[PDB]
């Protein structure tokens, strides 16, 4: 039952080892980096976002894939909505107070997202060779992906993502997000939406192509912020009084993604999947269950079940708001496609109604 989670989590442990000096490198790569683009004239303000809930500057989304944000202080900047789809935007800046560092990959009055990206690539390109100390290479994609992808020792792939910071108030579109009232208390929401926010060069899907100077709302940084900060109680897993299963419901959440992507390996019907859907679905769920008791750690069993049964649901109706943007559908025809949503829902609806076969030892 629980006993079978209990000791997936168990197991789960034992490759920490590995994930952390794998992160480790990964660490000494994106510091090298950061050297370099701050002799651009162009990035010199650039810094690495922490983003990470146990490791700093690394975020794990995978077994071997790393993501890592490089952040840009980009002052007075203006926001212009693209197409009323909530999540994607056009930069300008207020006037010339006195011209900007970043008015090379302006046109007109709109920063271009793929000019900025691209010089991006090419200074990350350029070190990618130099210190010999650890072989690491590029890889392809760079379309509608605000992503730099390097791969380390032919093993570890490391995610490097562009975030213009905006300390501007956030945007009309997430008035109704961050939905943790309830859960966190209204105090909390106020501050958190005090934080800055970020805009990365991810490019939204027009007809067959994509629109290539739109950036889109960024809010990574707030989950380290909600993940070790978690309860209705401050002191929640503070003491041996207030343990609860938040944590290993979310952890479970995403080894029973991966795994499953990894059993479909061979058609590649779950490609679109990513831990990003298992986060947004748990912190929703998060929601629907504010109370410390409702994730006592002796419940650990039914709480998988709560969360299971809500990505389900959201599969089947093909509908997973953004947390911090409602409107904007993660699970929308034009982002996944609709025989992948079904697919995912057979396989969930299966491993539940099995006590999760994929789990077996
Ligand atoms: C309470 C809470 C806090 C933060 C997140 C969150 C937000 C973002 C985001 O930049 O919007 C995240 C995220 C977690 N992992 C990755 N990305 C970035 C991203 C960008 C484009 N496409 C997919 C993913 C969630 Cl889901 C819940
Ligand atoms: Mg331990
Ligand atoms: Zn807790």
């Amino acid at each position: 039952g629980a006993s079978k989670l209990r000791a997936v989590l168990e197991k789960l442990k034992l490759s920490r080892d590995d994930i952390s000096t794998a992160a480790g490198m990964v660490k000494g790569v994106v510091d090298h980096l950061l050297l370099r683009l701050k002799c651009d004239s162009a990035f010199r303000g650039v810094g690495l976002l922490n983003t990470g809930s146990y490791y700093e500057h690394v975020k794990i989304s995978a077994p071997n894939e790393f993501d890592v944000m490089f952040k840009l202080e980009v002052p007075r900047i203006q926001l212009e909505e693209y197409s009323n789809t909530r999540a994607y935007y056009f930069v300008k800046f207020k006037r010339n107070p006195k011209e900007n560092p970043l008015s090379q990959f302006l046109e007109g009055e709109i920063l271009s997202a793929s000019k900025m990206l691209s010089k991006f690539r090419k200074i990350i390109k350029e070190e990618i060779n130099d210190i010999k100390d650890t072989d690491v290479i590029m890889k392809r994609k760079r379309g509608g992906s605000p992503a730099v992808t390097l791969l380390i020792s032919e093993k570890i792939s490391v995610d490097i993502t562009l975030a213009l910071e905006s300390k501007s108030s956030w945007p009309a579109s997430t008035q109704e997000g961050l939905r943790i009232q309830n859960w966190l208390s209204a105090k909390v929401r106020k501050q958190l939406r005090l934080k800055p926010f970020y805009l990365v060069p991810k490019h939204a899907k027009e007809g067959n192509g994509f629109q290539e100077e739109t950036w889109r709302l960024s809010f990574s940084h707030i989950e380290k912020e909600i993940l070790n900060n978690h309860g209705k109680s401050k002191t929640c897993c503070e003491n041996k009084e207030e343990k609860c299963c938040r944590k290993d419901c979310l952890k479970l959440m995403k080894y029973l993604l991966e795994q499953l992507k990894e059993r479909f390996k061979d058609k590649k019907h779950l490609d679109k999947f990513s831990s990003y859907h298992v986060k947004t679905a748990f912190f929703h769920v998060c929601t629907q269950n504010p109370q410390d008791s409702q994730w006592d750690r002796k419940d650990l069993g039914l709480c998988f079940d709560n969360c299971v049964t809500y990505f389900l649901q959201c599969l089947r109706t093909e509908k997973l708001e953004n947390y911090f943007i409602p409107e904007f559908n993660l699970f929308s025809s034009n982002l996944i496609d609709k025989r992948s949503k079904e697919f995912l829902t057979k396989q969930i609806e299966y491993e539940r109604n099995n006590e999760f076969p994929v789990f077996d030892e």
